[PDB]
């Protein structure tokens, strides 16, 4: 499951990179970490307003790497702390995943992310 | 040159993402707003402890991809920004691309990366 600094990072602010396979080369994009909604103790729920490049690379290829962190939380050798999280992707339009982050009237979809590890890289 | 709305982002607080190429996907790792020096109209250095995984991608590829953000700094539909960086990545132990992040003490080498292209996404 996900670990506690995790939740403590999500209640602070700061930018989420999302990274994907494309054809030609990785693929980045971003949320807010207040973005993130938590399923369970394995899915993170995005939502979508964009990520038309990075729906593409999902449905091809399922695997992505996020990372997110916050200098206000304390990490395993010093102030400061982030997160590498490995998972496999889907998109939803409707059902309980996209009703997770319906409250943003501009996502066109939920990315949902069914998290594999998560490793404290600092 | 990198624009006056990127360089309002390296004065606030935040999480930089750095993607490069593996063998079998992307990889992604870390650095922070405040650590990244801009040299000249479009090369950026980050200071290297790690990237050990990064590095070995990136002799293989050099192309790289770059995010960073924050709540603070205005973006086209109100507060909160961010930036896709596009561009090629090096590493050097020595000269002024190393000069520019001998501050940080635990620097084995400085990541440059020479921006091609600077999108803001937010
Ligand atoms: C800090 C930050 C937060 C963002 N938040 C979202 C978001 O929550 N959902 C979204 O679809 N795009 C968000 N964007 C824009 C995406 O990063 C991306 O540029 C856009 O969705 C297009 O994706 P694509 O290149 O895969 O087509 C954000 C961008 C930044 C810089
Ligand atoms: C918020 C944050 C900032 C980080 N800052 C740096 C940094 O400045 N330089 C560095 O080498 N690694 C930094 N790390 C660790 C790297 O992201 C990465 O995990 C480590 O360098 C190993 O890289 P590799 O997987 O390519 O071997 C940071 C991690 C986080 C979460
Ligand atoms: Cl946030
Ligand atoms: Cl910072």
């Amino acid at each position: 499951m996900l670990p506690g600094t995790f939740f403590e990072v999500l209640k602070n602010r700061g930018v989420v990179a999302i990274a994907t396979q494309g054809e030609d080369g990785p693929h980045l994009v971003n949320t807010w970490n207040s973005y993130l909604k938590v399923l369970d103790g394995n899915r993170i729920v995005v939502p979508v307003g964009g990520m038309h490049k990075t729906e593409a690379n999902v449905a091809r290829d399922e695997r992505v790497l996020m990372t997110l962190g916050s200098r206000k939380v304390a990490g395993r050798n010093g102030p400061g702390t982030g997160f590498l999280i490995r998972g496999s992707a889907a998109f939803r339009t409707d059902g309980p995943e996209f009703e997770a982050i319906a409250r943003f009237k501009w996502a066109r979809a939920a990315l949902v992310i069914t998290v594999v590890s998560a490793e404290q890289t600092l």
